[PDB]
């Protein structure tokens, strides 16, 4: 049974670098009635002063937003967390959210290596929804405000945040939720925060080649982390003859798809590509990059009015591929920008012809290790493979659910202008689709920033506090 116990708790203190929080913790809560993996458990953390009638940033016990960060990366299992230090030694979001005054709910979710493999698509999404449904089933007994649920994640976890924010209350998920015996409740949320979300997977190959066809040297650094030791993997290479042809073919599939989304900029111009991948949607991406650089130049410019002999962050005033006239980025050598950031992944970047990508495994099943999830890669398969049910592929794509479900009103999307894990076109399609349908989006491409997340948490919290007042 799923009735929350406000008495089964411990009062804990965490001190780090001389910074202390005191909190009530309800740990290892089963959020569904028929779990299939030990990972399906959540922790709830509450600033302890709330139970003495204190306020924090104006929030009280029952009014504070509920922050829901997830731990998913590479579509791996994402286990429940607690206040402390993360894998890079920095003070983590749970700790800093509690100190800011939020209730924090950290929910573990299955992933592609769970198990019988029980955590393939759509498990990670179903599990998040069930956690949210547990909180709502217990609204009267749970601390915090379940009308102010804010999700947060990075990379694959940023995609899980986006799907949850986009697909509120869709009946597509009902059979899986009934399977794990989840509560019968609504699972929409107030706001979704996403860092470099790796999403829209069945279109990401053609978008990546749209961006990188012609640029055949790739460079990647993998940082597999452990408790004591270290293992670094650095890949450098050149596309093969076959991969150069695959690249060119994937690139030519992108325009058809982009045009079918019927996107518009803020001036109601239609955003389109011709069959060579040029046109108004390309001008738009280009202008995002210019505006990213312009913001970084804005700092360096002021910093120079004083001293002037100083060099700034990103050495932005020294990037050759930027055309600067009068402290203003006026144009950009697109070829040089791409040459600066460089390709990272081979072609295809997501749906491998040999079924070896993490996305291939995520679209496996309880029996099949991996599947394809594009028509191209199934056609040109190098191994014996099957196509994943297009009904399951949909369950992971938030673009399919904006304009036809209970979508969160407020959106914060961040993607580093130097993050080449996915084409810049993806975060852009997501923001444009949301803005075109009347949603409120805070979208930025931070200059010089590679594949990462949670690097501006003070601004994230301030965004939460602002939308809370609206």
């Amino acid at each position: 049974m799923l009735i929350f116990d406000d008495k089964n708790y411990k009062v804990d203190t965490c001190n780090i670098d001389g910074i202390s929080i005191k909190f009530r913790s309800f740990k290892e809560i089963l959020y569904c009635e028929k779990p299939v993996d030990s990972i399906q458990k959540m922790n709830i953390f509450v600033p302890e002063v709330y139970y003495e009638g204190n306020t924090i940033n104006g929030y009280s016990l029952h009014t504070a937003p509920i922050f829901m960060p997830n731990t998913v990366g590479g579509y791996m299992p994402g286990p429940a967390d607690e206040p402390g230090k993360d894998f890079k030694g920095r003070i983590n979001s749970i700790f800093r959210a509690l100190k800011h005054g939020y209730i924090v709910v950290s929910a573990g979710v299955r992933g592609r290596t769970s198990g019988k493999m029980v955590g393939r698509a759509p498990a990670l999404v179903v599990d998040m929804k069930a956690a949210i449904r547990y909180l709502r089933y217990n609204k009267g007994r749970i601390p915090g405000n379940t009308e102010c649920i804010v999700t947060n994640g990075t990379s694959a976890g940023g995609a899980l945040s986006a799907i949850i924010g986009a697909s509120g209350n869709s009946e597509d998920y009902n059979p899986y939720l009934k399977e794990i015996g989840a509560a019968d409740e609504r699972d929409d949320i107030f706001a979704a925060s996403c860092y470099c979300p790796i999403h829209n997977l069945e279109n990401a190959d053609a978008a990546y080649e749209w961006q990188f066809c012609g640029y055949n040297d790739y460079h990647r650094i993998k940082h597999v982390r452990s408790e004591s030791g270290v293992k670094n993997i650095q890949i450098d290479g050149i596309l093969t003859e076959k991969q150069i042809k695959i690249s060119e073919e994937l690139k030519r599939l992108f325009p058809k798809y982009l045009n079918s989304l019927k996107l518009k900029d803020s001036s109601n111009n239609e955003l389109l590509l011709d069959e060579n991948g040029e046109g108004s949607f390309k001008e738009y991406i280009k202008k995002l990059v210019i505006n990213s650089a312009q913001k970084e130049l804005d700092l360096c410019s002021t910093y120079k009015i004083i001293d002037n002999a100083a060099v700034c962050g990103s050495k932005i005033d020294e990037q050759e591929y930027l055309s600067i006239e009068d402290e203003k980025v006026v144009d950009i050598n697109w070829d040089g920008f791409i040459k600066k950031i460089t390709r990272m992944k081979v072609a295809p970047a997501f749906d491998a012809l040999d079924l070896k990508s993490p996305e291939n495994e995520e679209f496996g099943t309880e029996a099949i290790k991996a599947k394809h999830f594009t028509a191209y890669s199934q056609e040109h398969s190098e191994v014996e493979g099957t196509l994943a049910d297009p009904k399951i592929i949909k369950l992971l794509n938030p673009i399919e659910y904006i304009n036809n479900s209970d979508t969160a009103k407020y959106w914060r999307v961040r993607h580093g202008a130097f993050d080449r894990d996915i084409s810049l076109a993806m975060p852009s399609i997501l923001s444009l689709t949301l803005e075109n349908n009347g949603y409120v989006v805070d979208f930025s491409l931070p200059w010089g920033i590679p594949h990462s997340g949670d690097y501006d948490l003070d601004d994230l919290f301030a965004w939460i506090d602002e939308i809370y007042t609206k």
